[PDB]
């Protein structure tokens, strides 16, 4: 009966004030960890990318939603853990750029090669490098791309696009900023155009706006990218009902789920951070965004569906799921939105684990692209940046700060962060690794090449 | 039998700009991990603590001394890794206290009970709790307490003293700050007074200042803590020369090495971070401190001496080695000093893993008490706080930020951080755990009853 265990419960065992009451462990883990090491080939693989979700991020959400003594059933239930570096490179000098953006990190794990901030699917000499998704498709395995942001956004765009700037969303952008990728200029195409070319069996997210653009060149010139997709044989679903009415999704009739003109709506409403907020304003208690909707699929729903549709492929599948606004709300200095996103991710990760655990030959990895702004500080903190007091589950008050920018947004940060995994080859995240290592871990795991 | 290996080389394999160049791994870890798992009895415990050495504090130091593709021979060499929560308790209410102080955190691993920010060896009801050093010794083991700060500083004090306030260094303060702990008021003594009543085989570090303090009661009244020390049977040593002449360290000849009246010297020097310090001031290169001396033992040396003397004991031993000034320099918003202290510790961890790897039954643990202020930002960042640009091993510039306080120092942070281990029972630091588990783990590993 060999089965590989998942953390069924690492919430503080008892009375937080009593001796041993905060212990998350009830005994020796040597044996359970041994039961975790399996180098058998992984048939399927699921990568959960919490965008910007560093260790500070993870702690802040658990404290609020689960309380300090709590435990996320998803994000925290993964047995194997370590810390991987995610620095980028300077295009000019080729030297490390300690703090990456969204495009670069994505490139290095989807391709295995370090690039410069802003690059998608190419290195610093602008040479295209095949992405793991493209290689999985090549090897005949099913492929999935799911996110809560514009599909043209860095994280998901990286699995199917090769452009010198992440900013080249569709024709109009590409033409101007990536004339080398410009269709009407002999180039591969815009992010959106390349997305349509990659033909992943399952792709769900937002950013419908761009699909309203028309091609400057090629076969579907004058027609929109949406009109194209249909002509290309894609099944377009725009809401939860239609999303779940999907019986099959494959290379014949590929699914394209566009559930918003841009990024899908945030889960929790809350005010932004303010200068001297934890003192000059009362504690905040996030509340559900009424726009989240019954017509809008949630993260764990799209995730669930994609596994439902991809599990048909008898050879196996590669799926990426991205909790997109965690990072978007960290720049936004809106703790509530940042946290809601982490909770949402947690639920998707549970769905992943429920399946993986049952199937027995899957590799699930949950991690982030880079660390961010938010910092948990004392209640009476007097800081120069943005700060907000919040009423945690613990019925206590946690204060969060953002102190890495006087301008518009709060920047990403370069600290090394957590990466955890469960399943075949999960042993490859333990200890200190590098974000590119991940590409190889996924590669060898699937048995590619 | 395949006796536990240490992560030989996690540094980048080749040319970071090249595909797979930035990789850290060379194969599948599964098997190396399998020989790392041992539920056998740990004979000695060496615990290295970097005060305020979170993963950010760690990444920067690496980038600086080793370059991004770099690798810390000791710090990064620890095969088993995890993340662990270290919140404190609000005394009056019992509810969690997200950002802790060095005092509350230390007690958590030293006694396995969550207290309130300031306490030492006592709970929220001010009740005492036997410490790990007290249990090890009482079971027969040789014990050692080493640090770079005054020995009455929180991290080292928590192993030997039980008091409501860290401030109660010696007689004077205890009397007016910790009355019930005051010798006159029938208490067990000041921190330093208790340190003496404790009698650890080996005690090294600074703090000499409070030892001039003279007693107000007890069988050593009117006599200074130093006069008492000698009188009680201790052997004092103020420099490296005499520390090396010490061929014994036992219960009826304990060692007390006071290397400074206050905190020992920090390794490197440098300018403190300033407003727009990255934009207005030139980059920096840390200056090795001329005044550290060849007469003042280094952290690595103290560790080395400690282990030699502590190993003559057939029963086994428990040692705690502390990287004190990382927190102090992090508070001081002085990158270079913070960084140099993170390197100094790396050396000690090396010496520890050295003895350990050869010994075959030493559980080596390397972690921090809580997270800190420092954050790695883009070199072009306009931030609200203190920023400093550095000239790294990569021959590139790294920019550090400190913006969580408008007051005197940069605050601690409440993020969850790394915990790495090596040897029998190391499996217990993987995954999410709470800092108090460390107590229970160390106790079980050793076999204390
Ligand atoms: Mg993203
Ligand atoms: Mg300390
Ligand atoms: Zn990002
Ligand atoms: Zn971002
Ligand atoms: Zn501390
Ligand atoms: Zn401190």
């Amino acid at each position: 009966t060999p089965e590989m265990p998942v953390l069924e419960n690492r919430a503080a065992q008892g009375d937080i004030t009593a001796p041993g009451g905060a212990r998350r462990l009830t005994g020796d883990q040597t044996a359970a960890l041994r039961d975790s090491l399996s180098d058998k080939p992984a048939k399927n693989i699921i990568l959960l990318i919490g965008d910007g979700m560093g260790d500070s991020e993870i702690t802040a959400a658990r404290n609020y939603a689960e309380g300090a003594g709590g435990f996320f059933k998803g994000i925290d239930a993964l047995p194997l853990t370590g810390q991987y570096t995610h620095y980028a490179l300077n295009k000019k000098t080729g030297k490390p750029d300690y703090v990456t953006d969204s495009a670069a990190s994505a490139t290095a794990w989807s391709t295995g090669v370090k690039t410069y901030n802003g690059a998608l699917g190419v290195d610093i000499h602008e040479k295209d490098h095949p992405t793991i998704l493209e290689m999985a498709k090549a090897a005949g395995l099913a492929t999935g791309n799911v996110s809560t942001a514009e599909l043209q956004g860095a994280t998901p765009a990286a699995l199917v696009a090769h452009v010198t700037s992440r900013k080249c969303y569709g024709p109009s952008a590409t033409s101007e900023k990536c004339p080398g990728n410009a269709l009407e200029k002999g180039g591969k195409g815009s992010i959106t155009e390349q997305l349509l070319n990659a033909r992943a069996d399952v792709t769900l997210g937002g950013g419908a706006k761009t699909f309203a653009e028309t091609a400057t060149a090629g076969e579907w010139q004058g027609k929109t990218l949406r009109e194209q997709a249909e002509a290309r044989g894609y099944q377009l679903v725009s809401d939860a009902a239609s999303l779940n009415s999907v019986t099959e999704a494959n290379q014949q009739k590929p699914l394209l789920g566009l559930f918003a003109d841009g990024n899908m709506p945030v889960r929790w409403l809350g005010p932004k951070a303010t200068y001297h907020g934890n003192i000059d304003k009362p504690a905040v208690t996030c509340t559900p965004n009424p726009q989240r909707n019954d017509s809008v699929p949630t993260l764990a729903q799209m995730t669930d569906k994609a596994i439902e549709l991809l599990s048909k492929n008898e050879k196996g599948f590669f799926l990426q799921v991205e909790g997109a606004s965690i990072d978007k709300q960290d720049h936004a200095a809106n703790p509530c939105g940042q946290i809601g996103e982490t909770v949402d991710l947690d639920e998707a990760v549970q769905r992943a684990l429920e399946f993986a655990k049952k199937e027995g030959n899957t590799l699930v990895i949950v991690t982030a692209d880079h660390a961010h702004a938010s910092q948990i500080v004392a209640p009476d903190t007097k800081a120069p940046g943005l700060t907000q007091a919040l009423n945690t589950k613990d019925g206590a008050v946690m204060v969060m700060s953002y102190g890495n920018s006087e301008e518009d947004s709060q920047e990403h940060t370069g600290s090394q962060l957590r990466i955890a995994a469960y399943g075949p080859h999960a042993a490859n995240v333990v200890g200190l690794t590098d974000q590119t290592d991940l590409f190889y871990t996924m590669k060898a795991a699937l048995g590619l090449k």
